[PDB]
């Protein structure tokens, strides 16, 4: 089937380090594992500006339900000369809720730090989400107010 649908919320580069937010993996209810390609498609544009630049990739999430639990696991860093990952999600990685069962009743899931955004709300609708940090210094010479982030998602197998 076509497995997964990703919502991308990935901000800029603006100043060395800071969250570029997020991306939602929404996973089909039967599927076990997705092996994902992330990938930095603008590295080359952003080459002549930075000294380096490191983008690590951490698969993670919070909620309130005891039954699920927190969630966090790095998964890759890339940078400008290594622009792509590859990434396996399973097991831990697909939180899912049953909001009948104990441990899940009214429920929700959110980006890890960030209570008010909530991804899930007390419904089983398998889903990842990919939180993004940039480490990273300009060369000297080179001021920018903000620079783009472009990512590509590639599934490579399920």
């Amino acid at each position: 089937s076509e497995p997964i649908d990703v919502e991308s919320h990935l901000g800029s580069i603006t100043p060395g380090s800071d969250d570029i937010g997020y991306a939602i993996v929404w996973i089909k209810d039967q599927v076990n594992d997705v092996k994902l390609k992330v990938t930095l498609a603008n590295a080359e544009q952003l080459k002549p500006y930075f000294k380096y630049l490191q983008i690590q990739i951490t698969s993670g999430y919070e909620t309130n339900s005891t039954a699920l639990g927190n969630f966090s696991e790095t998964k890759a860093v890339i940078s400008l000369d290594n622009p792509s990952a590859v990434i396996v999600l399973d097991k831990e990685d697909i939180a899912v809720l049953y909001p009948d069962k104990t441990g899940y009743t009214n429920t929700s899931i959110w980006v890890p730090g960030e209570p008010d955004k909530i991804i899930v709300y007390n419904e089983t609708k398998p889903v990842a989400i990919l939180n993004f940090k940039a480490f990273y210094e300009a060369k000297e010479g080179m001021l920018f107010d903000s620079l783009p982030v472009i990512f590509n998602f590639q599934v490579l197998q399920v």
